[PDB]
């Protein structure tokens, strides 16, 4: 008939999938007939139009990772869908051999975690001689999983060694020894914090400052946000700052102040920004169906808000608009000027964040 | 080392969806001295024997393994109760019913609720009458719960109804049986027939939607205008207005939402109706005890819990993995504030003690080795 095509629904931004499982994939539009559904992985074609609806994938593998997004079309015009992100867990093996590392003793000790190929990142059990290291006054784990050593001695030497787990698939690999030699203050920052994004309602994120002092027993680490300091949600002898159900309100700037108790030497801090993320939301949309007389100007609207602010880009019938008789307003509004009856189909507005994307579509009827 | 308390690494997430068929595999990532054992609980029910299994494996999964699965880890120090993960799966039944008749009065509301079919998710609805496809429009409505609103019946409207629903998860696509409608022959102001719900939803869902559906004679001059707290909305409004949907749902998104559905242009009075958008926040520790506690045998030691959320979390104590008695004639006492108060310590209070702060939004927990001297 005469009904464009619309998305009774969007799909999930992220999803996590074991290799082996089952993924199904769902263009769920409707309009009038006929209605067929091209797929797409990484924008690049999978299949060609069809009435099939679903994109089943019987037995997940890493290959299969990626941005998977359809396109539904009838004879008024096409629609490109939300895109989302599949994501395979998955574990390699570790790469690198046995190696040497040299450390003064009394100073600190920093051992970087051998590099294994996994998603999502796995939780590391450090060892030494066969024997657990667990997190202590002077030993820091970082979320990189790096062994810190804030000051060494003589039994410190050995050899070292990662277990790495895959939290989501249950993988569990060894690494090869890193054999570390001991040879015979003011605080100072040896891990400063990280420049974090996260997106709003993650639930968890983690700023982490690792510090060292001489005297080691009179270091204290202070946290601030913004100058403000802070007193909860810290954690792993004052390293990990965790902010519970992250807001916009809970980003800025996070500093780690390292000073040293009865003592009058100066601190020294390091910090970092926390970036909370909204996804695009739109504040004006264009109407379901636009009609305009031929060779006039037609202003379509098109605003959205978002954090970061979104970007805005129109697509006519699932392909790019190029912006010419077609100009894009600083709001981000499509101004279609000398109207050919052949500008007639679906116009999308799509605004786009590193934190997701949104679209709204609409029919154009050039009379 | 043969004296570390265990501990967690990380946290399951909070609720996880998947597919019939599918393998599923739980694990408990803690850390601690030997020998550290673990066991596996359904809805709080045994699923296993302490062992050196971290891992939980599902084979394939089906609608009777979904539910709450949580791990208890131990080892000579103590227990600790994980954080608990809820298993979803994506499964769609057959339509129940069989053909029914419905009868409403020509120029009237017909309101014919979609066949009950068992799925989760919730499938996405497509109406038909006589085999033609039922896109909204300016007098049908199609609800949320997937209910058929026909605002003015015509002759033509009579005819046999049907819904098709799919599972947008695993694709599955069944076919309802007809609904007969009849229209029989026997100026109404402006009525709202699906009035907005209470409606509950957690910071960060991204989306979450209230709905009006309103009626009126003439329909043509009919609108509906949405505010927030008496405010009118004018952004998350779609589907002829009967729609509004809150992009990244904050607290302060939160409040009384009414729908207002008034004529263009006429002396007649409009009609309103609201309900409440409760946005929701997990638990959030304000203070939490330290890693390490030491105490004095035969003394008081207050452990303290504070927690914030909406809504206001409840919070529970655990020793070793179990529930801690805070009844009356017991030793153990919580304060108002959620602090553990031990008064008369034994050296049998040694071990890991457990904070759980619990919403509807979901938990939080915090830990502490108790160490009794002396
Ligand atoms: C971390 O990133 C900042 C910039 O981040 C952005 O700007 C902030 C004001 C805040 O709005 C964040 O949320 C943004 O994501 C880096 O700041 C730069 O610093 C250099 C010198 O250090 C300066 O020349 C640049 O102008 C700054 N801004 C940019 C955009 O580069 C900062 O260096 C990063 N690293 C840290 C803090 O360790
Ligand atoms: C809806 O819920 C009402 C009470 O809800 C609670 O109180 C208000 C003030 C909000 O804070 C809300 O988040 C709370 O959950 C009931 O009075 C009412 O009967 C319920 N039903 C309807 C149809 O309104
Ligand atoms: C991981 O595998 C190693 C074998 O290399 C084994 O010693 C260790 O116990 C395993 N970890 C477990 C079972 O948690
Ligand atoms: C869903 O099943 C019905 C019933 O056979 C069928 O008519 C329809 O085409 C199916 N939908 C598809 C294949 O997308």
């Amino acid at each position: 008939d005469d009904v464009p095509p619309y998305f009774k629904t969007e799909p999930v931004r992220t999803q996590v999938h074991l290799e082996g499982n089952r993924l199904v994939l769902t263009c769920m539009a409707e309009g009038s007939w006929p209605l067929e559904f091209k797929w797409l992985h990484n924008n690049r074609e999978l299949t060609r139009f069809s009435l099939e609806y679903r994109y089943m994938i019987t037995s997940l593998d890493r290959t299969h990772a990626g941005f998977y997004r359809c396109i539904v079309r009838n004879r008024m015009g096409a629609l490109l869908q939300r895109q989302t992100e599949v994501q395979v867990a998955y574990m390699g093996s570790f790469e690198e051999g046995e190696k040497r590392q040299s450390v003064n003793h009394g100073e600190a000790a920093v051992i970087r975690a051998p590099r294994i190929s996994s998603f999502p990142r796995p939780q590391v059990t450090w060892f030494r001689d066969g024997r657990k290291i667990p997190p202590s006054s002077r030993i820091a784990i970082t979320l990189e999983n790096t062994l810190v050593i804030l000051s060494t001695v003589a039994p410190d030497a050995g050899r070292y060694y990662v277990q790495a787990v895959n939290d989501k698939n249950g993988d569990n690999k060894t690494s090869q020894p890193i054999t570390l030699a001991v040879e015979n203050i003011a605080p100072t920052i040896i891990i400063p914090p990280k420049n974090t994004s996260v997106v709003a309602g993650t639930s968890e994120v983690t700023m982490e400052c690792v510090a060292n002092a001489r005297p080691l027993i009179k270091l204290h680490i202070v946290w601030k946000k913004d100058g403000a300091p802070l007193s909860s949600g810290i954690s792993d002898y004052n390293r990990r700052l965790t902010i519970a159900n992250p807001t916009v309100s809970d980003a800025g700037y996070y500093e780690c102040e390292a000073m040293l108790r009865s003592s009058s030497v100066a601190p020294v801090t390091r910090g970092a920004y926390l970036s909370v993320l909204e996804p695009p939301q739109f504040v004006r949309e264009p109407e379901r169906h636009i009609t305009a007389e031929m060779e006039k100007v037609v202003d379509i609207p098109c605003r959205a808000k978002g954090v970061p602010p979104p970007s805005i880009t129109w697509y006519k019938d699932a392909a790019l608009v190029e912006v010419t008789r077609f100009k894009q307003r600083s709001d981000g509004g499509l101004q279609i000027s000398g109207l050919l009856p052949d500008d007639t189909g679906m116009l999308q507005c799509f605004a786009h964040n590193a934190a997701g994307e949104a679209q709204t579509s609409t029919y154009l009827a050039v009379t």
